[PDB]
């Protein structure tokens, strides 16, 4: 199985190609943030909409949401010699039809892109100012239709990144 | 809350300090791999030991297993303005007493360190040969006591990284 190789190969897939970055990020760093953001968004959505979401399937889907970018950058070798318990879980993630999980991860993906733009602008990267504005405007519109995104915005995105890191 | 800031700040925490690396890895890349390895190990352990493990708590624990390294490198600002649903989940991860989850993540942590050594040696880094041998010897001993680690070894660690990436 090439599954473990693909997990580490994601470090070789860059993002934001064509734009100058003070910090070049890869898909593994991006997917790490999307997992964490997906879980936070899901907890907020659970309380606001009065529900419980299966966070196992959500976190696993966010974990592999850009796994196809090892081929197409930014499916038969995965299951080779793979046991039935791993192939079933991998098939459920790869052939997901849970629209709510897809929506949360898509929102988390947009939040991460906006966070990346905030960090670059914070570093002094004027080339990301227009990217931050477009991603921020689209995010503001999403907060009008998804209350859990507005809650996330009020909790973290009002001062990001932190002025003084007092942990 | 500094939670989101800390998630991205983990990119600034290096690993393997004092050793030459062809690819300097950070804690976010490392934690991404540990999450994926923890889930794979858990599925194998479930089938071999005849059980079901709560993968939500496992994945979340692996997600934040090195979150304390934003201060100590390689707790009151986290809960500031944090809602009760997020503080409870964060407290459960930070104050975990599930010994099985801790053991799986500790094993996944050792597997990732060995995988990193394999990649560096594969790149041609002779300085990681002795590290790979020590990590490999300790892993071989663990396979004698934990059958799910031996299964993982047979599935992925016999040819890692892949000679020819045929995806
Ligand atoms: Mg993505
Ligand atoms: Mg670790």
């Amino acid at each position: 199985s090439s599954l473990l190789d693909i997990i580490y190969q994601l470090r070789q897939v860059p993002r934001w190609d064509g734009s100058f970055q003070f910090e070049k990020e890869d898909v593994s760093q991006h997917s790490f943030s999307v997992i964490a953001i997906s879980h936070i968004l899901c907890e907020l959505k659970e309380t606001l909409e009065g529900k419980k979401i299966n966070k196992e399937k959500l976190l696993l889907y966010a974990l592999y949401h850009d796994v196809t970018e090892v081929v197409s950058t930014h499916k038969n070798s995965l299951f080779d010699n793979l046991p039935i318990t791993l192939s079933d879980t991998l098939s459920t993630i790869l052939n997901n039809n849970d629209l709510e999980i897809q929506e949360i991860v898509e929102h988390a993906d947009h939040v991460d892109a906006y966070c990346k733009s905030c960090i670059e602008v914070h570093r002094g990267n004027k080339d990301f100012i227009s990217i931050q504005r477009s991603l921020g405007d689209k995010l503001d519109n999403l907060t009008k239709e998804y209350p859990y995104l507005k809650e996330f915005q009020n909790l973290f995105l009002k001062d990001f990144p932190l002025e003084n890191k007092n942990y």
